[PDB]
C-alpha cells in the first residue's frame, strides 16, 4: 500500500535523493503524515521505473514531466513509450548525419571554417 | 602570429572563458608577456577547432587531451579524427541497440524488474 521512501528507493535502484529530486520536478509524489512523515503509494515503482528508462533514452527530465501530463496501464505506456522511441530515433539520425559529415572530411583536414561541414 | 585571447575567441567562436578552461584541462597554452599579459599562437584556433568538432562527436573531454598527447599537419588530423568517429559509431548503435529494445517493450507495458530488458 504505502511504501516508505528507503523502500521505494531499494526497491527502485535510486537514492532517497532521486526520489526527492524526482519529486521536485514534480514527476512522483508524496502523502505525509504524523509529523510530515513521508510515504509514497505502490505504482510510484512503476513511474521511476519509466522515468529512468526514460532517461536511459535520452529524454530530457523537462520533457518527462510534460508527456507525464497527457493507472499506468500499458495503454498510457504504449503512449510515453513511443514518443520517446520516434525521440531516440531522431537523435540516433543525428549523429549518424554527424558520423558521415566525419567521414567526408577524414581524408580531407582542412578544417575551413568557411567550407568544412563539421565545422557548421 | 600571436592572437589576443579576444581575437583567438572572435576567430574560433567561443568565449574566451571556454579558452580558459581548454587552457585548465590542459588543451592549449599561452605565452604571458609584460605583466602576464597572455597570448596565443596561430595553430591555436585549429586546435580549438578540432576541440569543438570532438566534442560535438560525444568524445569526452579528458580522452580529448589523451588523444592530444600522441604542426596539426592533415595526417595527425587523421588520427584524432578516425578514433573519434570509430568512438562516434560505438555510441551510435548502443542507441539503436536501445532503440530495439524499446520497439520490443512498448506492445508489452509489464515493466518487469525481472524480465524487460529496458530495465537491464
Ligand atoms: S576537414 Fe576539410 S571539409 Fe572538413
Ligand atoms: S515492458 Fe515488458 S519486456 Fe519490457
Amino acid at each position: 500500500a504505502l511504501l516508505t521512501p528507503g523502500e521505494v528507493a531499494k526497491r527502485s535502484g535510486v537514492a532517497v535523493s532521486a526520489l526527492h529530486f524526482y519529486e521536485s520536478k514534480g514527476l512522483i509524489t508524496s502523502i505525509r503524515n504524523s509529523g510530515n512523515q513521508r510515504r509514497y503509494k505502490r505504482d510510484v515503482l512503476r513511474y521511476v521505473a519509466i522515468i529512468k528508462i526514460a532517461q536511459r533514452i535520452g529524454i530530457p527530465l523537462a520533457t518527462i514531466g510534460e508527456a507525464f501530463g497527457v493507472t499506468l496501464s500499458a495503454k498510457e505506456w504504449k503512449q510515453l513509450s513511443s514518443q520517446w522511441r520516434e525521440e531516440l530515433d531522431r537523435r540516433i539520425h543525428t549523429l549518424v548525419a554527424l558520423r558521415d559529415e566525419l567521414d567526408g572530411c577524414i581524408g580531407c583536414g582542412c578544417l575551413s571554417r568557411s567550407d568544412c561541414p563539421l565545422r557548421n
